[PDB]
RNA sequence: CCCCCCCCCCCCCCCCCCCCCCCCCCCCCCCCCCCCCCCCCCCCCCCCCCCCCCCCCCCCCCCCCCCCCCCCCCCCCCCC
């Protein structure tokens, strides 16, 4: 796992997050591994991560406290996992996120408000899920959102109310 | 009891590209052989023509000699 300013762990057969890395590491790439979970305790040492690419692993669920240990996290990639369920507290503490990638997670539906808390989010990706609607919330949030990816889902119609949460959003894509 | 999503490794097949290796064809150059045409040099051959030399033949010319025939002239002697 060679790392001078960015840490990469691609195809390293890793099952748990390594605990021997420089403290000032800002980028942690853990793609194509066997990470079952991402406990917050394993990320206590890393308090300066900006981008955490954990996609192409076997994560089934996360914990909100993980975002507590990463106050400066900007890019969070959860591509190709099985996080089929989300909660309103899942992304509450991740208030400085810019990119949130959730492609190919077999998510079936969005319940109440998983993205209300974050306000600086720029792009939200939800492609290759089982979503049958564009409903992502109830109130108006995602003020600064510019890109919304909803490709390869089960959406069959577009309704005005389902998009009402983007009243103050200038969707560039 | 039953699905789906990731990881490594092993493959199979179809394309692309790069390697050596070889084949066939072609090009460039050189060499060799053969054929055709042409030039140059030297030694000759045959024929024709011109000239020259030697020898010979025939004819003719000039001169000379010999013989024959013919003519003229001189001496001398007889006959009637
Ligand atoms: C973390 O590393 C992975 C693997 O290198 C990156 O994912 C993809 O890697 C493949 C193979 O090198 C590339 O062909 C893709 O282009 C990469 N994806 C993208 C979106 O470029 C992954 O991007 C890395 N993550 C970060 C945050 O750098
Ligand atoms: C955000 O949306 C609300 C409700 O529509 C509106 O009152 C408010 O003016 C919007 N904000 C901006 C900056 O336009």
């Amino acid at each position: 796992t060679v790392s001078h300013e960015v840490a990469d762990c691609s195809h390293l057969k890793l099952t748990q997050v390594p605990d021997d890395l420089p403290t000032n590491i800002t980028v942690l790439n853990l793609t194509h591994n066997q990470l079952r979970r991402l406990p917050a305790a394993n990320f206590t040492r890393y308090s300066q991560l900006t981008s955490l690419d954990v996609g192409f692993n076997t994560i089934s669920k996360l914990e909100p406290e993980l975002c507590q240990k990463l106050p400066m996290l900007k890019v969070l990639n959860l591509q190709h996992n099985e996080l089929s369920q989300l909660s309103d507290k899942t992304f509450a503490f991740c208030t400085n996120l810019t990119e949130l990638h959730l492609m190919s997670n077999s998510i079936q539906k969005i319940k109440n408000n998983p993205f209300v808390k974050q306000k600086n989010l720029i792009t939200l990706d939800l492609s290759h899920n089982g979503l049958s609607s564009t409903k992502l919330g109830t109130q108006v949030q995602l003020e600064n959102l510019q890109e919304l990816l909803l490709s390869n889902n089960k959406i069959q119609a577009l309704k005005s109310e389902e998009l009402d949460i983007f009243a103050n959003s200038s969707l560039k894509k």
